[PDB]
């Protein structure tokens, strides 16, 4: 029932690069969502999507090298490669994301998100969502597993295990309804995401903590053929609300702290200065460990987010 048709076959051996196209239609357009499949042998199958929001780089990075760079006879199984997932451009740098289920008849939207939700994820084994901070925030670079419920918690916990960007962060928090996230962690799939930056930038360090990343969680995967690279990391949680502090109010925002600091309930994270005489508004810990996220842009503005504290 769903008129989105792929440009190249999601079932043959081989490298293709093409679309997802439903024409939409004196047709006057389409849109064309780029994807490329590898698929050999036999093998499971990793869907991999890069960014939902157009200021997210290191995933579009990631996926472009990969997608550009892997042969057929590397791979042992099919990835299907969707580097950029922002409605309505699918490029990086230019509301898709609550309209999960969707439906085939329905906005473009939700027959994007009825794709992925009855043909795409289906036939996914493992699914890697790549998130960066973008303009507004920026993230020490994690993985991050969904434990829940199930038990495909252990197989989670491996794959961002396997992953071993330098922090590695438990949400047992399930997503909101109409994301593409909770899609998956409601089919009970094996998913890991990302938060690899941000400040709508992409530095060479990040960029090679996703390449690994994405390698290592493909040959644990049993796709891809290779070593496994294995560092230090640093296991984190976000189990409160006091893990968060927000700003209430404008000004000139001076953090104190450095992304990764550890921190004590009750030092001071951040001033904000007014830009109408008075001293600065103080904004500080609300819980013990590290700063695991901070506002980015020079101005704050109220309900922004100062920072956020990950737990041992």
């Amino acid at each position: 029932k769903n008129p989105i048709s792929p440009t190249i076959p999601l079932d043959r051996d081989g490298v293709f690069h093409g679309f997802l196209k439903l024409p939409h239609s004196s047709a006057w357009g389409s849109v064309m969502i780029p994807l490329t499949v590898i698929k050999n042998g036999a093998g499971p199958t990793a869907l991999l999507t890069g960014a939902n929001h157009g200021d997210e780089y290191e995933g579009p990075v990631a996926l472009h090298e990969l997608a550009a760079t892997t042969s057929a006879e590397d791979v042992t199984g099919r990835l299907i490669i969707v580097p950029a997932f922002n409605y309505p451009a699918f490029r990086a740098g230019s509301n898709l994301n609550r309209s999960f289920p969707g439906r085939p008849d329905g906005t473009v939207t939700e027959k994007i998100a009825d794709y992925f939700q009855r043909t795409l994820l289906p036939m996914a084994d493992l699914a890697v969502d790549f998130h960066s901070g973008g303009k507004t925030l920026d993230f020490v670079p994690f993985a991050a597993a969904h434990i829940d419920d199930k038990a495909t918690q252990a197989a989670c916990f491996a794959a961002m295990k396997a992953f071993n960007a330098p922090y590695s962060v438990e949400l047992l928090e399930i997503d909101s309804a109409g994301m593409y996230d909770t899609a998956v962690e409601e089919m009970g799939k094996v998913l890991v995401t990302t938060e690899l930056g941000g400040g709508g930038s992409s530095s060479a360090r990040s960029n090679a903590i996703a390449k690994k990343g994405l390698r290592n969680v493909l040959i644990h995967a049993g796709i891809l053929k290779g070593e496994m690279q294995l560092d230090e990391t640093v296991n984190l949680t976000m189990p409160d609300d006091d893990c968060f502090v927000f700003s209430e109010g404008d000004g000139l925002f001076e953090m104190m702290i450095d992304l990764g600091a550890p921190v004590a309930k009750g030092d001071l994270l951040a001033r904000v200065w007014p830009l109408d005489g008075q001293p600065p508004v103080e904004y500080r810990a609300r819980r013990a460990g590290l700063v695991i996220s901070r506002h980015f842009p020079g101005l704050i503005k109220s309900g922004d987010c100062v920072a956020v504290v990950g737990v041992t």
